[PDB]
């Protein structure tokens, strides 16, 4: 199994140095505000040596990087950027999964013949038209797995190509440190680090009960697998950027007979701005004082538009169940997990 992981590197902070040449090379930094109010979306690396990082409130960010150029967030050019690249990525594998509005997963094992320098080749040619086409610089990994194409790829990053061939697999795992593991809370790491736990391999010389009570059944599991590889999740042919229809009704209520209809209309809408079948779907109501109420259900098998009205319905139900005395305003739909090709 040959997988090609592609990550856009800060891409909404790119993509504003796409559209201003002149921004290029001084402290960018994508805010994301409104009402002042907001924090640190993306910034680019010139600006992430001044101590600029993602979630950092703005004024933090201000007070370490007054020189920095900030710039509003304009999500929908993004999101164009993203939909040309994903769909030109699609092209190049027989699987994709997309993880996010930057990141993807290919399978190629057969666009490549099994040959797993050919996938090394073919993320060079992938990396090189993007750039082509976008005008947008992707770190992309090459390994046999989705795991282990990802950590090189961060080990790899910006611009970076990172490669793991099928022999040099337990090797990498083994100098692997557990800093460098995705999934791993930077804090969870620290006390691991604390605990003697620096590479990966000291995760096999250690009781997993010991591991448990300080990770979790979750994490550990994880790390356990990961540090003898068991844990190779194919690469599922899917989209987890969830997509939702919202509408409002002619009038706020409770009486279901006259949100229903609004609510199978935001099914149909939300349906048609979506590439496949979803594998989860949330009813979200925005009641009176504007706070959202919602919940939601998740299937192995695709969710048909026929049974997304009957789940809808009850879904809307066991709200009404839950809250009184609050008339939904608004009533909407989110999708996700689409079930692509």
């Amino acid at each position: 199994m040959i997988v090609i992981f592609v990550d856009f590197d800060y891409f909404f902070a790119q993509v504003e140095e796409v559209l201003n040449p002149q921004y290029k090379g001084k402290p960018l930094v994508v805010s994301v505000y409104s009402g002042t109010s907001g924090a640190v979306a993306t910034a680019n690396y010139e600006a992430r040596k001044l101590g600029v990082k993602a979630g950092m409130p703005i004024i933090k960010a201000m007070q370490i990087a007054p020189s920095a150029i900030y710039v509003p967030m304009r999500k929908p050019i993004y999101e164009a950027f993203s939909n040309r690249i994903m769909n030109l990525l699609n092209k190049h594998a027989d699987k994709i999964e997309v993880a996010s509005i930057d990141e993807a997963y290919l399978d190629v094992t057969n666009k490549v013949e099994g040959n797993f320098e050919n996938g090394i080749e073919l993320a060079r040619k992938i990396k090189q038209e993007i750039l082509e086409k976008e005008k947008i610089t992707v770190t992309v990994g090459v390994a046999p797995n989705k795991i282990l194409a990802k950590i090189i790829a961060d080990k790899s990053k910006p611009n970076g190509l990172g490669v793991i061939r099928p022999t040099e697999v337990q090797d990498f795992l083994n100098e692997l440190d557990i800093d460098e593991i995705p999934g791993i809370g930077s804090v969870l790491a620290r006390r691991l680090n604390e605990l003697g736990i620096q590479k990966l391999r000291d995760i096999l010389s250690k009781n997993y009960n010991e591991l448990e009570k300080i990770t979790g059944k979750a994490k550990a599991l994880y790390l356990l697998k990961l540090a003898q590889n068991k844990y190779s999740e194919p690469v599922e042919n899917k989209s987890k950027i969830p997509h939702g229809r919202y509408l409002t009704l002619p009038y706020n209520t409770r009486d279901v007979k006259v949100i229903l209809p609004y609510l199978k209309k935001a099914i149909n809408e939300a349906y048609n701005k979506v590439n496949g079948i979803p594998m989860r779907i949330t009813v979200i109501a925005i009641m009176e004082d504007l706070d959202i109420l919602s919940k939601g259900k998740k299937f192995k098998h695709g969710i048909s538009i026929d049974n997304a009205y009957k789940v809808a319905e009850d879904l809307l139900r066991e709200l009404l169940v839950r809250d009184k005395r609050r008339n939904v305003r608004r009533i909407g739909v989110k999708l996700d997990n689409i079930i692509i090709n």
